[PDB]
């Protein structure tokens, strides 16, 4: 048991352990997107970059859950890196629909935490959360809801043009 | 025999010869593109501006294979520049098109180059095009590849709104 | 087939993916031994900020083959990322013994792919190789090597003061 | 028919198709001439630097001949640009020698153009010969004749050591 | 064996070795020619200035064969350094003409070393050549080679002028 | 006979011969001790680089009696510059007490050249020595005396700890 360990459950160090996997994952599923616009027969260079930073987005917010673990003396317990889902990711429309689900999925999963956080009694794990997760969260959720009713309303997918124009004024 | 030559063998300098008027060639290509591009009927400025910078590449391509030829001894033959295929180049895809045909060809030349270069066992020379051409050829390649794909995607080229476009947010 | 595609062999689009995968588990590995120096039992801050370099670097390594990917016309494939071998990674000295051999495993693909590349007669994927992984895979490895003499000589690991003001001393 | 063509007349677009072929002529003749300098056995800097400067003018002059096609509505039409005469130019007088001929050829076609204009009744196209070519003609005729005034008394070119100083002192 | 070696072989390290002792001899040899012109009787400033340029060049290129055999795990045996073929080097003339002849002989030795390295299927050594001697061995070769062309059409060496005069106006 | 020689004698001539050669060698060792410190089983980069300026120090004390028998019209004659004793040195004591000794020897021969300068009555010579030698030869002597002194009171040789940290704190 660790020197520094206080009022930490065991069930949350394995929660924590549980979403720095889920974190990774989401930034890996990013990462696949961004080169799949990166294509010479895809050639969305801004939609790529997009989802570039996306993947560093998460990427960090899971190494930050890693900081967490060892601030509490929890013990970091990783697992293997679940290759995405498609590898073809269809359009631009399609991907951004796609990061709204994932986003939520996470979503779902924070929130989850932040109960178990609750439930625990655990203060600093339940503020960690609200304060670093929750909130930036919602944002994501709102700009990729966005960029969706953009898209569609512009004639996406069935509008390459649409794509261009979206990916040079929006995303540029 | 030059007091500077060394391990170069005169196929090479053939081949080098034939490749500094390839070189030239696509430069002349480029041009002819470019001012086609500036026809009162045709008025793309930037697709204009675009071709005759990678005029003015493909022949510093060359000057710098003249160069190499006096560098390693060998002499420079020049030979008469063959007026390009075409002169009405129809519209932005399609001589994006014919450019991407044409980097593909003179990067087949660049490659046969290579492995004459190689059989022959002249390291100076195979280390010369693979920093100095074939890594600039595939570039240039991938550059072309993705306009073609934004251009079709974008309606062209029955759209001169697309090819419109297109000139003023990517070529601008 | 890609519009882009030359010269590109089928073997070698897989050997990419094969590396692609590689080198991102070398970027899991480093970031894991990281996040080992950060526990408060462990408590090497300049070990832990060393190895989340390497992990950056890695990772960046990467991406720079899936650009090549593309870039040629091949077909990025990703496949699960492996969790590494250990949790606890005892010492200073024995994460940085790991680490050289790690380097010198992915060393030793990369050369593998060299020669597949110069068998395939792929003269801009050899020099890609040569230019941006062997070289910079060497230095690594010296530079590891380095580190593990002098924690041996400096007493390492049975001597925490040795991990210490190295941490200090070199890592900071 | 240009919706842009005012008085201009089926022979002036022809003949400068004609001049636009001649200016690039003179600067293929001037690369090979500088590339001549740059040989191991020629090595004259100075010389081989001023005849690719030479060689990037009528360039320039042949492109702004293809601009004035296209501002009047005429229509480009590119021949084979012929291999110059001579693959060695023997020495830097003889070189200079060559090239005020060639300058002469070249002011002689540029007011055969002038007075092909005036019978038109053409004035924008005689001012604009008047204007940026037959001015800058003239200079240039004078500029190397005084050259090969210098190169002779020198001692030139039975004297090594004439050119040497002079591509030191007059074209450093 | 090295904790670094991997695909080092044998025959390279002493190959190396070889090489190491080859270049240093090439810095002695400038060195001397060096002082020769600093002599009362010979006072050329400006060879005598360029010759230990090119002495402090080729012991640098030694040093650097030197960290590459350490970053490769190999051992470096020194030999003893050959004191040079001539105390008085009669010219500037004749000094430039030995250096072209070392030059080529010093890239003889490399271009050997070439074929090794790749014969022992070792990428890493073989673009270090290229890299970092072969294309830079070109050019010292072509710069030597122009030297001896424009002492020699300057009346050298029976004209003390021309030495003088070049010494000035090309080295200085 | 030099028209600038004057009180030179032929012996100071063949001494300062000797002596040129005497402190090239003392370059030649220090190059070597330098690399020493630089293998991946050493790696100690300031015991490296300190030797590497000894070096550079020793080298340039060697041009500079070059240059003094020029300036007096004496002859440079050049002779094989020796292979250093060992090629493995051990340890940073141990080089330390290497370069002591060879300081002191080289501080003999120059101490010797004063004797003979004052015998054949040349006050420039001797003045030479004084100020430009025998000064700069005790002070270094009394630094490496220092490092040894050192060295030996925190444990070394038998403590890499010791050579470490001095290494860092003392030489860096
Ligand atoms: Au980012
Ligand atoms: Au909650
Ligand atoms: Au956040
Ligand atoms: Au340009
Ligand atoms: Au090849
Ligand atoms: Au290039
Ligand atoms: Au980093
Ligand atoms: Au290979
Ligand atoms: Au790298
Ligand atoms: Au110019
Ligand atoms: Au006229
Ligand atoms: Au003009
Ligand atoms: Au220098
Ligand atoms: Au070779
Ligand atoms: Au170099
Ligand atoms: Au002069
Ligand atoms: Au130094
Ligand atoms: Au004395
Ligand atoms: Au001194
Ligand atoms: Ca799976
Ligand atoms: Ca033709
Ligand atoms: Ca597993
Ligand atoms: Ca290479
Ligand atoms: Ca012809
Ligand atoms: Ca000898
Ligand atoms: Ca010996
Ligand atoms: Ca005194």
């Amino acid at each position: 048991t660790s020197q520094v360990r206080q009022n930490y459950d065991q069930d949350s160090e394995a929660a924590i352990n549980r979403q720095i996997n889920l974190e990774l994952y989401a930034s890996y599923v990013y990462l696949s997107m961004s080169y799949y616009f990166d294509r010479d027969d895809v050639a969305l260079k801004n939609f790529a970059k997009y989802f570039l930073h996306q993947s560093h987005e998460e990427r960090c917010h899971a190494e930050k859950l890693m900081k967490l673990q060892n601030q509490r003396g929890g013990r970091i317990f990783l697992q293997d890196i679940q290759k995405p889902d498609r590898d073809d990711w269809e359009s631009g429309l399609n991907a951004m629909e796609a990061a709204l689900q994932l986003e939520k999925n996470v979503n779902q999963s924070l929130l989850e935490l932040h109960k178990l956080a609750t439930d625990k009694n655990d203060p600093h794990l339940s503020d960690f959360i609200e304060t670093h997760y929750l909130n930036c969260q919602v944002c994501a959720i709102k700009c990729l809801g966005d960029h969706v009713t953009n898209l569609r309303k512009m004639g996406a997918p069935e509008s390459g043009l649409a794509e261009y124009l979206f990916d040079k004024h929006t995303l540029g």
